[PDB]
């Protein structure tokens, strides 16, 4: 009860900024978690014992893949703290409760394949969810951890608020299915300039709780450049392997996907941060003024890969 999670000091003063990479000991990912629960929610939040075994099998069911793996889930978690812990007053108490729990889950049993290698493969989940798959099975795995006998950290709320939390939890992994990025963020554009956008809107506090889980699930592109240049490699390593994929099934991948065509990245990148990161940033910036710094740092990394077209810099793994 009286028992906090300290850090050393680096991590306990760099742990409060966006740019913030959770390092390479896999054994300290757990306490820090821990660690972002306890100052963004509260000590008395969650049962620690309860909170331990849920973040213990939550990492067993993430898999060994180069990108889409428990690192991952641990650091679109931390973006969610900075967004929250620079929005103090802005969220519920259940809000504050179910948005660290969908960061942590959100890619639950993710195999490095995307929803479209999964149809077209006519994986058995193509047929059990025709949209937004993996994320209604990373859903379905929140579910089924939290059932596990002492995992059921909401144990304390009301049935009508275990319900309301269960609730965002869906709606918050939902969203991170990018194919539903692109409308949700023009229609916040849209609100946002007409003045219409009202956080007492239940669809509107929704809306932005979407854009917020795009933000934090894309956050890599956020880091200092010597991170987000070799998490970009660990990405790619799944884009090729699924390439291969389709190939084996007869399908020329799109480029992104095409081992052979390693040449494409910078330009791949370019339209990336033009087309999704730089405008989702830019339209949580305008929604969440203190979330600035996650657009600064994007526009400073699609700088950096002009520079690699321009060669006046490389990356080796291209
Ligand atoms: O590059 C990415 N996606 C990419 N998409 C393309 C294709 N392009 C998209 C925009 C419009 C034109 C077509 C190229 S790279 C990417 N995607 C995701 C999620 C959408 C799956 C997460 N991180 C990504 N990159 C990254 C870079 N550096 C560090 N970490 C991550
Ligand atoms: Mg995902
Ligand atoms: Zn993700």
């Amino acid at each position: 009860g009286l028992m906090q999670f300290t850090l050393p000091v680096r991590l306990c003063k760099e742990i409060e900024l966006f740019h913030f990479d959770i390092g390479p000991f896999e054994n300290m990912w757990p306490g820090i978690f821990v660690y972002m629960v306890h100052r963004s929610c509260g000590t008395s939040c969650f049962e620690l014992e309860k909170l331990c075994r849920f973040i213990m099998s939550v990492k067993k069911n993430y898999r060994r893949v180069p990108y889409h793996n428990w690192k991952h889930a641990v650091t679109v978690a931390h973006c969610m703290y900075a967004i929250l812990q620079n929005n103090h007053t802005l969220f519920t108490d259940l809000e504050r409760k179910g948005l660290l729990i969908a960061c942590l889950c959100h890619d639950l049993d993710h195999r490095g394949f995307s929803n479209s290698y999964l149809q077209k493969f006519d994986h058995p989940l193509a047929a059990l969810y025709s949209t937004s798959t993996m994320e209604q099975h990373h859903f379905s795995q929140t579910v089924s951890i939290l059932q596990l006998e002492g995992h059921n950290i909401f144990s304390t709320l009301s049935s009508s608020e275990y319900e309301q939390v269960l609730e965002i939890i869906r709606k918050a992994i939902i969203a991170t299915d990018l194919a539903l990025y692109f409308g949700n963020r023009k229609q916040l554009e849209e609100m946002y300039q007409t003045g219409s956008l009202n956080l007492n809107n239940q669809s509107h506090r929704d809306r932005v709780i979407g854009l917020m889980m795009t933000a934090c699930d894309l956050c890599s592109v956020t880091k200092l450049w010597p991170v987000t240049k070799l998490t970009a490699n660990d990405i790619y390593a799944e884009f090729w392997a699924e390439g291969d994929e389709m190939k084996k099934l007869g399908i020329q991948p799109i480029p992104m996907m095409d081992r052979d065509k390693k040449d494409e990245v910078p330009q791949g990148q370019l339209g990336f941060y033009n087309a999704v990161a730089i405008p989702c940033y830019t339209t949580l910036t305008q929604i969440l003024p203190p979330t600035e710094p996650l657009l600064k740092a994007c526009r400073d990394n699609l700088s950096q890969w002009e520079k690699v077209i321009r060669g006046e810099e490389t990356a080796t793994w291209i």
